[PDB]
């Protein structure tokens, strides 16, 4: 039916000429995985062109579109879009190649394809938990320039959908929306672009329970010790060092379940202001020991003031360190 | 024998007419892997497929349908049925690909393959490790819509079979069935689904085993510190803190097992109301001997009705939790 | 020199009558690991077939094979065998495809392949350690069926041949055999498959060693409590807890060496029991002083009888659990 | 338009005769992940090469370059490079093969890549973590020799171009720049290669933190048994072993977190440092109640000057290690 | 130029005829990894042919080998050479096959490649990790028998090279040499095999340091038991568990790092051979305090010698096993 035979398809329809305008459609179909080690994230898409070719043009008289098992993407020309800031990427082939190809009688053409894409995305963890991300897709010409390939939108900002099932388990996705860009190449030239843009926020009651709720137990736990009598020496001294141990394994459990190797954190901040706080309260009680046995020593030849005051500096000196880092943080 | 140089088959059988009925025959073999984390199951089956081409047609007298090696797909027409929602599939090829091909006198083709599927399936971890799971499997055609090609069960409800070998080590797989639905695309049309859905049930043991037990034996050993004599002071002070570092180190080692980081579990609920009980039990003791001291020191210038009002009032709590507990969740 | 363009090789020699016999050999080479988790096994074997078609007849005085290229695979008529219940397989293509092809001037005719199959194997892990497992290959036809190709092993049972450097680190492997069975398919009909069988021991020395001991070691030391003075509280009360506590750090250790998660197994059985005797340990001195403390009591206005009693009871207890436990699995 | 049918390909430009000049351009893109178990890195580069060829001159008025549709590729003589003392690489084929090709009327052709390369990279541990590592990439010819084919880059210094948005998150990346060598092989004679140099510096706060605070608090800690009573003894004891436990904890964890398995290392040397100031310290405490017994029974028949000279000497010897270990170390 | 078209090359050179022999030269360039769980290694070596065909002469007067594009591979007759014992290989294709093909005008042909190849060596783990291991890489011929295909070295000892860049971070390799031998199977014939041989020496210095140090310093703790006044039972009796539970914890961090699971090694010996030694000492002051008890109720109705005699056994005894196991294993 179609002159495959009788046209050479190694170079673009209208060569030598003005740019040919080519049309893209997009449908988002879900979202695989999300790796902040690697920051990337995966993704799998419907890919549409559109473009006029009159060597395709075939005689008819319904004028609608005809369906072809897509064996002559090979024999004809097609664009050549791909990913830019990519890591790898693939076309499915079961039960066979994923291709799609409709003809016009006037020579009109649709293309369609369904690949999976992985792109990098940089994430800023100063924030964790409560860090919020932003990443996008691009999508540019490879060969071609401005001067001959024009690349945009098919009805602008309705040129995207999005499947009713895309969810994340650890993340919420929101805010879809398109935006075009002009890049410029040294060696080159200029080219067009196409972004996709989403944002992704982190549930907080995991983290939160997980992290800071033991935190403050141990601390808690810790100031049990101001009110045991100073006499009892081998009760007060093992308290401080297990509920030290205590508090370096559970910093040694945290540490392990999520690795960001980046920067501070303030989950990292809580805990070692937690341990500090532990700490002090370790080495009062040894300044106590020690104060109580110097005045017994001289006495040789009630309450002490250290343990009042610090029942009253602790607790108050930890709630204003909990309202300066939820008001920092907010 | 086949006339396939005498014919072009880039288009469909019945091109510009009506469309084509296509039959489906479907044998699962075996389930290989469930991952939770990821949200996908891994399927091995057989497909098969129904159709009538009277291009294929050839003179014979035996009326009986003959096997071809299966290298005449290339060069015919066949049908481009795709998986949805999958992420990664491919076709055995050893020692060759696994493609069979029986064609009978008066037309009639038979197709088959053996493919391996991989598939989505959103899981709720609510009622972990109560929880049932529900998946399924969808097949539709890609090119072709429902005016040029219809989909249907070859014999409806068996057209299904299973592999009398199908096991898991974790779950339990009962209740397959067959459906079929009509699904609705914006810039292409309608096309029809085919569905395959099978339920999923964990078993219980192991996880009662490895996490009920040993968190209820926790608080009864910590239970015992109501009826130790309060003034050995160097023997119940320990005990608490080193019954809250069992819990912990316990709670730890639980936690590295299994991975969800999706939201409140009951297992949860059940570790944090049994270490909110040891945390109690802990402050109870100081309470006492905080009383003990002042009762004392008052004298200078039998046993405690904390402890006796304790023996009575935390057992019948925990009980009391144990039977919401278990009411609530079934 | 053979006459491959003047037939047609899409169908097998004999088409339309008897069905052409074909011969299997087979040597295993090694075997390259096996997952418990995902219940499959690698291995890397040599398969050789036999049969004879007339059509690849080439004069000759010498009456004796010939080697080819075997570049002629893909134009003449091959047996298109596969294996059954198989994850993945791949040939070797280094630094060629592995292919020999061999072919006298009668028409017989030689053909031989070198690859890798990975086959699932279902695993029961009631006995284990001391547990063992069989697990089969086979080999099956897929689109001709009995009434048009005959597999049978050539020699019977001297068909199956095994290197002498076949060993696993962890596992004992012995007693290769061969048998043949009849298979039936519901669409297609009745099928013939080819079996090879192994079995395999486990080594216990290994599971003793790292399991054990330990918890033997730790019911003996808890067993100490029973003769320190009652009197010594502050030493009594922490033995046990720390025991307990031990006791959790190794089961916890232990269950991340090995993951099972299937159902009850003999050494959670012994761990169990293990922690309940160390449990009725902590429990019996708690008794054994809120009694001493209410006859102190009593009197105010020798060894005790507990103490002497489980001194007797709990060693010949456990000794009976383990003649129980050591001859039930035997 | 080319006359490619009119030429054979099989030969270089210029065959017998002189060496044809090729020039490299390379612009890298983004650096993917850096492994220091295996001593390697990945990036992904455009490769761009130019030379001069008379057999694809064409007529044309406007001489100015034009674009193909990189089929030709297949046909026409294309240079062959690879990569030196790489591991695994491929080219990216979504939406299909990123290649382009440009010719000028004149016989100047333009040839672009996008490929990822995985190179290896030996690192030395022995500053860790204050190390600073080097990497190198390199490019050779494979086929043909310097007298067949000259390697050079196009602009020199200025044919390197490094993306704005390269990045790593434990990693500073600096000082790109060029340079070439000229290689030798016995068996077939003197090559070109192309260097492309950059250094790695590593964040010092993480490590800091996670590390070097633990063992000082610990080891501060374990001096807090010089100033209480020696007469304390189930409070002086358990302090000491309980401190050695925590040490021992702390340094598990450690080493599970980064795996060098080369050689020691200054963080090996800091921690074995404070576990054997801690071991001291625990002895000390054994020796002075030896001491002390001793003066009991024989004086049966004031502080201890061995706690007052420890209060000095260990704080003071700790303070110079520190000096000294970050005198060398810079 | 080369007359490809006039020549089958489905046969080898003088068919039906004596041998033709071929040549082997190998360049190694470096190794990737070694893997002690699969027992295997990673290898990337340069591999070279030569042979003579006088089907591909052609006319010169320069008398001088000329370079083709590789692309004439398909076309010719080429060597099958294989390698065995291997789990996966495959040739680079960055950024093409790198195959190189050099033909001289009286017929001679060099060949080359570069591949990547991953073989087995089983390893003995008994002296473990004082052990030495030797592995071999084998090449041999697939279809051609000793009577078609003679295969020898180039030019003996001399025909191996090896890259200076060849290190290994945990082992030492040296000794590299070549050796020849003759195989046979029992269905194909006689075959020639040519053998590449190297050690391995394991590092000493990591394994002693995190192992053997902690073992014999909490042996060392444990002895300072004998020391204590035996009337400090709550000093006393804490300190063995404590022992013990970090002996416990100690041996769960070392059996992680490294997996074997084949059998015993002499860590492991030592590891036992120290918690023995523990629970001895362990058992021992609970003995005495027996004594001391039944003592003093015989009294009522100076150093225990016990303890002496444990101060000179126990040292005594550790050193002469520290002897003995340094003397067995060298
Ligand atoms: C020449 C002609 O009739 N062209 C028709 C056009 O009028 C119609 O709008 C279109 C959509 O159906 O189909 C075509
Ligand atoms: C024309 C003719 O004889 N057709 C036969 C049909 O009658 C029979 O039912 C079928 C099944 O064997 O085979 C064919
Ligand atoms: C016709 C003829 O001579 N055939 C021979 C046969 O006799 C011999 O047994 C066989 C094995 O060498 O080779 C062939
Ligand atoms: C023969 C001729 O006109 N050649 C032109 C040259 O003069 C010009 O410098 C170049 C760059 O545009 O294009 C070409
Ligand atoms: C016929 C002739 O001249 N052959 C020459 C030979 O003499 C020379 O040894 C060799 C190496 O250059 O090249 C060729
Ligand atoms: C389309 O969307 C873009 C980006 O979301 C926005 O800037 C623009 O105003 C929208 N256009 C209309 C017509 O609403
Ligand atoms: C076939 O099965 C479906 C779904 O299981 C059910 O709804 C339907 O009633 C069944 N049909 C018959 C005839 O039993
Ligand atoms: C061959 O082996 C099979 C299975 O091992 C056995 O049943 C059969 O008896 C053997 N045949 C002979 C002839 O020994
Ligand atoms: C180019 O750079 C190289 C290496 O960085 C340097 O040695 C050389 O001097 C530079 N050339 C010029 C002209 O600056
Ligand atoms: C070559 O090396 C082999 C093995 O290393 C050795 O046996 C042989 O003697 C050597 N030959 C000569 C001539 O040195
Ligand atoms: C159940 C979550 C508790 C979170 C407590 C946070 C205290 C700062
Ligand atoms: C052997 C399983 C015991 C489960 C106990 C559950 C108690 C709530
Ligand atoms: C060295 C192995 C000891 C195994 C002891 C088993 C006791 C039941
Ligand atoms: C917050 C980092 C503290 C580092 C202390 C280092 C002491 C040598
Ligand atoms: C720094 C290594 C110490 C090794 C001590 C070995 C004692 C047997
Ligand atoms: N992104 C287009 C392009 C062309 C090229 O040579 N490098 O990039
Ligand atoms: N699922 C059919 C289809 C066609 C298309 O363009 N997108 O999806
Ligand atoms: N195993 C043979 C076969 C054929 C088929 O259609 N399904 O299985
Ligand atoms: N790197 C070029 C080359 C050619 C060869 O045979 N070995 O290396
Ligand atoms: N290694 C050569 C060979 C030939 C065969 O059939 N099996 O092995
Ligand atoms: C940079 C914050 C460090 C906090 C140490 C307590
Ligand atoms: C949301 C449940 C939290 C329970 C804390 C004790
Ligand atoms: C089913 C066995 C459970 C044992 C609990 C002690
Ligand atoms: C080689 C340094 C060892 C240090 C041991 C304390
Ligand atoms: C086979 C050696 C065992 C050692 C147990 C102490």
């Amino acid at each position: 039916l179609l002159r495959i035979d009788d046209h050479d398809f190694s170079m673009r329809p209208g060569f030598g000429g003005p740019a040919i305008p080519v049309g893209v459609d997009v449908q988002v179909e879900s979202l695989d995985s999300i790796s902040e080690v690697d920051m990337d994230f995966t993704m799998t898409l419907y890919l549409r062109h559109y473009w006029k070719d009159e060597r395709l043009s075939f005689p008819s008289t319904n004028n609608l579109s005809m369906t072809f098992d897509g064996r002559l993407v090979k024999k004809i020309w097609v664009p050549d879009m791909f990913f830019v800031h990519s890591k790898r990427s693939f076309i499915h082939d079961t039960t066979t190649d994923n291709v799609m190809l409709r003809v016009q009688p006037d020579g009109k053409v649709l293309y369609s394809l369904r690949v999976t894409v992985t792109a990098m995305c940089n994430m800023d963890f100063s924030r964790f938990p409560l860090d919020t991300q932003t990443c996008s897709l691009e999508i540019e010409s490879y060969a071609y320039t401005e001067d001959d390939l024009m690349l945009y939108w098919k009805k602008g900002n309705d040129s995207l959908k999005t499947d009713e099932r895309i969810s994340l388990s650890q993340f919420l996705i929101q805010e879809f929306h398109t935006t075009t860009k002009l890049a410029f190449y040294s060696s080159t030239g200029w080219y067009n672009r196409l972004y996709i843009n989403f944002t992704l926020r982190r549930h907080i009651f995991f983290f939160l329970l997980q992290t800071y709720f033991p935190a403050t137990l141990m601390v808690m736990l810790s100031w049990v010790s101001f009110w045991i009598d100073r006499r009892a020496v081998p009760a007060r001294v093992p308290l401080g060092i297990t509920t030290v141990l205590t508090m370096s394994t559970i910093i040694t459990g945290v540490n392990a379940s999520m690795p960001r190797v980046s920067y501070i954190k303030a989950v990292d901040i809580y805990l070692w202001v937690s341990f500090v706080f532990v700490f002090l309260s370790v080495l009062e009680y040894a300044a106590v020991n020690y104060l109580t046995t110097v005045q017994e020593r001289k006495e040789q030849k009630d309450t002490h003031a250290i343990d009042k005051y610090s029942r009253i500096i602790f607790p108050a000196a930890y709630i204003l360190f909990n309202l300066i880092y939820w008001s920092i943080f907010s």
